[PDB]
């Protein structure tokens, strides 16, 4: 449950987040499976409620209704038609698994579902499932509201409802058989793997017996005795009686240290500086790299829903995030992934976003397709980070210097730093207030080398800045503060 299952040399996945399926299958065959990407972590692929008020936001897609493959971003035909498409381009697709609740139990009973289905909060009544009373955790719970009131209570924060979320006693067999129905369902159609949403609020040892009931991955794309890959989401900062290595048995989790240091790092927040990165990894209590799932930022703080707060590096802080996205991908520290994203009227009123809560772009409801600028940006205001040449740069980066170690780091004691993967690729950052300018070893062969943050080395020439790497692997690296990406990147693959 620790491997990806990405093919050989791909090793990043990307969340594109509320896309429809057509489009997936699209993006796999033009840009994801040429680009060199791994996989795509798709939202939740079940039937969810419908909400309209709020009109249609993100979230609700984290409140069940049944198991159908029957969503905003297309029905089960056309899901499968993207797992298929995809995996016969190389690139995976990883579902997002709603399985510790249903939907919130104020939540009015009626027909107002993704897909029609009939559903009675109130009642407990999921009858598409089917679930009855007898599948939840009421009973179980013993705070007065019924909701989680305390998370230094171990107890409470996996049998209560989050936030009001019905939640189901993942305890029963015939709530564990259900569900893994439902992810074998998925896992047969072709998906690699899963990322189980609140798994903090789960016990392991339910999580556990879910997954000795998953089959192996579909034998037409994946070698024999392949398990699914199993990312686990698991807020744990600070201490708590919930500790994230308490999921290390089911598969890996989300370091969610990393990207809030990360974020204060760059930020230059609480006098860090760039410096103490030398050491970045475990080293800094995060979780072993070999159960560590990483990312800059996710669906959920990356509008202040979540772990990390305001130090969240998001595309909104664009010249920031490219670096911390490049800072990441350069790194060997876990299995990363980019996140993708789309735009949405920020409102800000002390200091919160009141619009946090928009949905995708949309025409009534209906999500928009993701249209291609001739530039390959995107339109119809879906951000596309993950075609951004400085990003998309880097995943490429990152493949070609797989298994490289860590070596040849410097450092000016502040905010300028540089570090090289083996002898595969090298790395300069400068986020001080003053121009860098200096000779460093790169451990790279003699050479010229297209920087691939400023350009990219198309057809014998390079588009950007061009790197000179002598016999004894010395480099000049000149970057100036006022540059528009003020760090350089070059690799094996970027020299002419
Ligand atoms: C690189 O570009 C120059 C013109 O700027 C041209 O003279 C040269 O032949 C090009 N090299 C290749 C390999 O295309
Ligand atoms: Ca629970």
């Amino acid at each position: 449950q620790y491997s990806p299952n990405t093919q050989q040399g791909r090793t990043s996945i990307v969340h594109l987040f509320e896309w429809r399926w057509v489009d997936i299958a699209l993006e796999c065959e033009r840009y994801l499976a040429p680009k060199g990407f791994g996989g795509v972590q798709v939202s939740p692929p079940n039937e969810n409620v419908a909400i309209y008020n709020p009109f249609r936001p993100w979230w609700e897609r984290y409140q069940p209704v049944s198991y159908k493959l029957c969503t905003r971003s297309g029905n089960e035909d056309e899901f499968r038609n993207m797992v298929t498409r995809c995996n016969n381009v190389g690139v995976r697709i990883y579902v997002d698994a709603v399985i510790n609740h249903m939907c919130g139990n104020a939540v009015s009973a009626g027909t107002s579902s993704t897909c029609g289905s009939y559903f009675n909060p109130g009642s407990r009544d999921f009858p598409a499932v089917p679930y009855s009373g007898w599948d939840f955790n009421d009973g179980k719970c013993k705070t007065g509201s019924g909701d989680i009131e305390n998370y230094n209570d171990a107890t409470q924060v996996r049998d209560c409802r989050l936030t009001g979320l019905l939640d189901l006693a993942l305890e029963k067999d015939y709530v564990r058989s259900k569900i893994a129905e439902y992810m074998n369902h998925l896992i047969d159609i072709g998906v690699a793997g899963f990322r189980l949403d609140a798994s903090k609020h789960m016990w392991p040892g339910d999580i556990k017996a879910i997954l000795d009931k998953l089959h192996n991955l579909n034998s037409n794309w994946f070698p024999a005795g392949s398990k699914p890959f199993i990312y686990q989401e698991v807020i744990d900062l600070g201490g708590e009686p919930i500790k994230s290595s308490d999921y290390f048995g089911n598969g890996r989790v989300t370091e969610f240290k990393y990207g809030a240091k990360l974020g204060t790092v760059i930020r230059k927040w609480n006098g860090e500086k760039m410096s103490y990165l030398k050491n970045w990894g475990e080293g800094w209590g995060f979780v072993p790299s070999d159960r560590a799932l990483v990312f800059v930022d996710n669906h959920d703080n990356q509008r202040g829903h979540g772990a990390g707060g305001a130090s969240i590096l998001t595309f909104w802080d664009a010249r920031l995030y490219k670096m911390a996205v490049g800072f990441m991908l350069a790194h060997p520290y876990g299995f990363t992934r980019v996140m993708s994203s789309y735009r949405w009227p920020r409102q800000f009123q002390n200091g919160n976003d009141v619009n946090d809560w928009v949905g995708p772009p949309n025409n009534n409801g209906v999500i928009k397709e993701v249209t291609i600028n001739p530039d390959t940006t995107c339109g119809n205001d879906w951000v596309c980070e993950h075609r951004w040449r400085q990003i998309r740069n880097m995943v490429i980066f990152r493949n070609v210097v797989d298994g490289q170690p860590f070596t040849n780091w410097y450092d000016n004691g502040s905010n300028q730093v540089a570090f090289g993967r083996g002898n595969r690729g090298f790395i300069v950052f400068n986020n001080d207030d003053w121009s860098f300018s200096l000779t460093l070893q790169t451990g790279l062969p003699a050479g010229t080398y297209c920087d691939v943050i400023s350009g990219d080395k198309i057809n014998g020439n390079c588009t950007g800045i061009k790197i000179y790497v002598s016999d004894d692997g010395k480099a000049h690296f000149s970057i100036s503060n006022s540059a528009e990406d003020p760090f350089i990147a070059i690799h094996a693959e970027s020299k002419l």
